[PDB]
RNA sequence: UGUCGAACGGCAAGUGCCCCGAAGCCAUCGCACGGUGGUUCUCGGCUGAACGCCUCUAAGCCAGAAGCCAAUCCCAAGACCAGAUGCCCACU
C-alpha cells in the first residue's frame, strides 16, 4: 500500500469551498452547491489562505486511491458550475415526422416522435431551467441550464432516451433528441 | 285400465301417463364485476477515475421486465392485542 496519496486543486477567489465530515459545499456569484461524499472515507482538507482544496488517502490500494481524482473532478464541477454554469443544447434529428417539442415551465411534452401518437412527458427538476430555442435562430433546439453538472446531463439524457426507436433498424431510422453542445451559461 | 253400484268425490298402476306449471335451485345456455404503487434484473445511460486521454463503474447516480415485494382482496391474537367500549361483580 502507498503511505500517502494527495490531489489538489486550485480554487478561483470567487468561489468558496468547506469541508465537513466529507460533505462539501461551494459557494459561488451564481449559487450555492452540495456534495455528500460520506461513503468515499478521504481526508479532505481546504487551505483558505492559499486557496487550495486538498483531497488525500492514506495506505490505500489501486481501488481507493481511484477515488482522489473522482473526487478532484467532482469539486472541480461544482466550482466550474457555481461560477459558469452549465448549459446542454440538445437538438431534434428526424427523417420524416417533425419532433414536435413543448416547454411549458418545467414540463417538456414531445409530440409526434416518428408519428407516433403517445406523448411523451419529462419534469425537470426546479434546479435545472429549460428552454426552447427561437426556431428562426437554431430549429429544434431544447436548451437546459443549471449550477450542477450531474443534474442538468441527467436531464438531457432522460429527453434523450424518451425517444429510443423501438424495434427498428437504428442504423437507420436515425430519428431521435440528442444532445449537441456541452458549453457554460457565462 | 282396473275399482268404490252410477253421478260427484276419488283411489290403484312403489310419482300410471300427457300438457302447461309457481317458488327454489341452476347455465359463459342467462346476467354483473375483476384496481394501485415500489424494489430491482437484463439492458441503455449520466458523472467519473483508475490510466493527464478514454471508459455505464471503481466510488456515486438515472431510467427501468408479464419477474419479486407491498397496497387492494381472503383467513386471521397459540401474534396470547397494557386496543377501545356496554353492564354486573370483586378490590376500593
Ligand atoms: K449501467
Ligand atoms: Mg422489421
Ligand atoms: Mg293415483
Ligand atoms: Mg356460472
Ligand atoms: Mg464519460
Amino acid at each position: 500500500v502507498k503511505v500517502k496519496s494527495l490531489c489538489t486543486l486550485q480554487i478561483p477567489e470567487g468561489v468558496t469551498v468547506d469541508v465537513k465530515g466529507r460533505k462539501v459545499t461551494v459557494t459561488g456569484k451564481r449559487g450555492t452547491l452540495t456534495k455528500d461524499l460520506t461513503h468515499l472515507q478521504l481526508d479532505l482538507r481546504v487551505d483558505k489562505k492559499n486557496r487550495t482544496f486538498t483531497v488525500i488517502r492514506w495506505f490505500g490500494s489501486k481501488i481507493p486511491i481511484a477515488c482522489l481524482n473522482t473526487t478532484k473532478a467532482h469539486v472541480q464541477n461544482m466550482i466550474t458550475g457555481v461560477t459558469k454554469g452549465y448549459r446542454f443544447k440538445v437538438r431534434c434529428a428526424y427523417a420524416h415526422f417533425p419532433i414536435n417539442v413543448s416547454v411549458d415551465g418545467q414540463n417538456i411534452e414531445v409530440r409526434n416522435f416518428l408519428g407516433e401518437k403517445r406523448v411523451r412527458r419529462q419534469l425537470v427538476p426546479n434546479t435545472v431551467k429549460v428552454s426552447q430555442t427561437d426556431p428562426s435562430k437554431v430549429k429544434d433546439e431544447i436548451v437546459f441550464d443549471g449550477n450542477d453538472l450531474e443534474q442538468v446531463s441527467r436531464e438531457a439524457a432522460v429527453l434523450h432516451q424518451m425517444c429510443l426507436v423501438k424495434k427498428k433498424d437504428i442504423r437507420k431510422f436515425l430519428d431521435g433528441i440528442y444532445v449537441q453542445t456541452k458549453t457554460n451559461i457565462e
